[PDB]
């Protein structure tokens, strides 16, 4: 299996044509400040492999990379863009990214590499990266001959697959989704990742100190309630303490030992006070491991910055995902969890963090999509939506809504959006299945448009095979025809939830693109740093705050026009935590 190409020793004008498939290979999984091991270029003139040291030191080549008029087709261009940003080289003109095209054609695929995407179109003349490099630790660059051929086959595949992918995207009415949304966003994400976020390691270490102190106490406490010390993290030792020493009841028999899962422990809670201590201890432990120890681990020793990597092609909802660190999973139910946000500070003196968040964007999207008169009117009145749901559902006046009622109505609102089952809600509210089902029925009685939407979207998913979002993102649901109840239910739940969550993701993405552009038209140097949940996080000189207070919400509120207003809450402060 050998494909022909020129193992070039110098850059030639031939390699700089105005349309090419380009491969700028970074083998390290985390591409920040990582090595570029080789370059492959395929165009109308042939196939070329270029040694990095040579290519990247060539003025004409670098000029070609940054020339927006020289079009490039790539796979995961953000990875190459960032790797080059760290070398002071700007990559421009990427008009087609195979990874994002594959992601939009079928987010369920999991397209890890060029080989995976190619398989989508019966193209197999390229090997999977893992085959060439190895897995995890073995992931090592091979000798020039083997590396050169792989990169060339990867470039050759992109060159061939561009048209068939664009044709299907066009068929699907997703051509603009790729060109106007996902691709432009990819460049913005690269800028964000490259910029990084400064971390106050002194504050983080102090928080970790306090955390360890807190853990020591709940642990000592558990030991006191157990009457002895034991490895709390040993499921075997724990099971013995709970179900033999303390003689708590075994809720559901397991083939081996006893189960001490969070679910069982939650159900065991009413039997002994040691149970809640253990659950708390586990939470605190998980916070320490990922947000004290794990975070400190990815802070650059020199700049004290953290450079997240967004995975723009992971979720089947369309929402962004990030890792190393994964800042979207900072536990905000836990006080010690939300404070972790105090560790993220401006990257320059006299700068501040500005954070803007969409309020109830998913419910507002549901109101729009379902065209539910009652829900639309509520948002048009800017009512507290949870108090309103409680009023309807429990049939009381606003004055009669108690904190407990609002909390339960809040859970119901989230459940409806989630496409939750009576059993799922029952679990969330710690009530029976019949009681939760009753809440859902009263909800659909008060919100008939939402009821009709939920019913109809499931049958549409059955008829078409997929559901779509505001900007035409699609999610195929082959499992929906399964006779297995859990499998089928899961799919039906996705038919209900995806158009809502996905449309919210579409809006946030468009807002980021519009915002990036407006900030430049307004001559501000403020820039995006992070995107988490329904929040956009930026940093900027203190002198730009007043202008940002008007600009950010305006851009976000105007990203898309719905049947109800899009509400934004915004604040700024000296830390991320304080920008609230």
């Amino acid at each position: 299996a050998k494909m022909a190409f020129t193992l070039a020793d110098r850059v030639t004008e031939e390699m700089l044509a105005d349309k090419a498939a380009l491969v700028v290979e970074v083998v390290e999984e985390n591409y920040h400040d990582a090595p570029i091991v080789g370059i492959a270029v395929v165009n109308e003139h042939g196939r070329f492999f270029l040694r990095p040291e040579t290519a990247l030191a060539d003025p004409q080549f670098v000029a070609w990379l940054g020339d927006e008029t020289k079009k490039k087709s790539m796979f995961d261009s953000k990875r190459a863009a960032v790797a080059l940003k760290w070398k002071g080289i700007e990559l421009c003109g990427v008009s087609f990214d195979l990874l994002l095209a594959a992601y939009l054609l079928d987010p369920a695929q999991g397209v890890d590499d060029v080989a995976a995407a190619a398989k989508m179109k019966q193209y197999e003349a390229v090997r999977p990266d893992e085959a060439v490099y190895g897995k995890g630790a073995k992931r090592a660059v091979p000798d020039e001959p083997v590396l050169a051929e792989h990169l060339v086959r990867k470039a050759a595949a992109i060159w061939e697959l561009e048209r068939p992918f664009l044709d299907e995207l066009r068929r699907n009415e997703q051509d603009r989704l790729l060109v106007e949304l996902e691709q432009p966003l990819s460049s913005i994400l690269a800028e964000m990742e490259f910029a990084g976020v400064k971390v106050d390691t002194k504050r983080l270490e102090q928080m970790g100190k306090e955390l360890a102190e807190q853990l020591g106490t709940v642990e000592q406490r558990i030991y006191e309630l157990a009457g002895q010390e034991f490895n709390i993290n040993s499921p075997k030792q724990l099971g013995v303490i709970l179900f033999e020493k303390l003689q708590l009841p075994v809720l559901k028999k397991t083939k081996t030992g006893y189960s001490t899962s969070a679910d069982v422990l939650e159900k065991l809670a009413p039997y002994h006070e040691i149970v809640e201590n253990i659950l708390h201890y586990r939470q605190l432990g998980k916070l320490q491991s990922t947000y004290i120890e794990g975070l400190l681990k990815v802070v650059r020793p020199d700049t004290k910055k953290v450079h997240t990597i967004f995975n723009q092609a992971l979720t089947q909802t369309g929402r962004l995902s990030s890792t190393e660190p994964n800042l979207q999973n900072i536990p905000i139910r836990l006080e010690e969890g939300r404070k972790i946000r105090q560790a993220f500070v401006p990257s320059e003196s006299d700068w501040l963090i500005f954070a803007a968040d969409y309020s109830q964007i998913e419910l507002r999207v549901l109101a729009h999509i379902a065209e539910d008169d009652n829900l639309m009117e509520a948002f048009r009145r800017d009512l507290d939506i949870h108090t309103k749901t409680a009023m309807d559902i429990f049939q009381v006046s606003e004055d009669e809504v108690t904190p407990n009622m609002r909390r339960q109505a809040k859970a119901v609102n989230f459940g409806i959006v989630y496409g939750i089952s009576d059993y799922g809600l029952a679990q969330n509210l710690n009530i029976s299945r019949k009681e939760a089902a009753e809440f859902i029925e009263r909800y659909f009685e008060s919100f008939p448009g939402v009821k009709r939407y939920m019913e109809n979207i499931v049958q549409e998913a059955k008829q078409k095979g997929y559901v779509t979002t505001l900007l035409h993102r699609r999610r195929y649901l082959p499992d929906i025809t399964s006779r297995n109840f859990n499998v089928r239910s899961f799919a039906e739940r996705m038919a209900m939830n995806t158009p809502i969550q996905g449309s919210a993701a579409d809006i946030i993405k468009k807002a980021m693109i519009d915002l990036n552009a407006r900030l430049k038209e307004e001559r501000l140097q403020a820039h995006l740093l992070l995107q988490v949940h329904d929040e956009l996080i930026l940093e900027a000189p203190k002198e730009e705050m007043e202008r940002l207070c008007r600009l950010v919400p305006e851009v976000m509120e105007q990203a898309v026009t719905l049947r109800v207003p899009l509400k934004v809450d915004y604040h700024y402060g000296s830390t991320w935590y304080d920008a609230k």
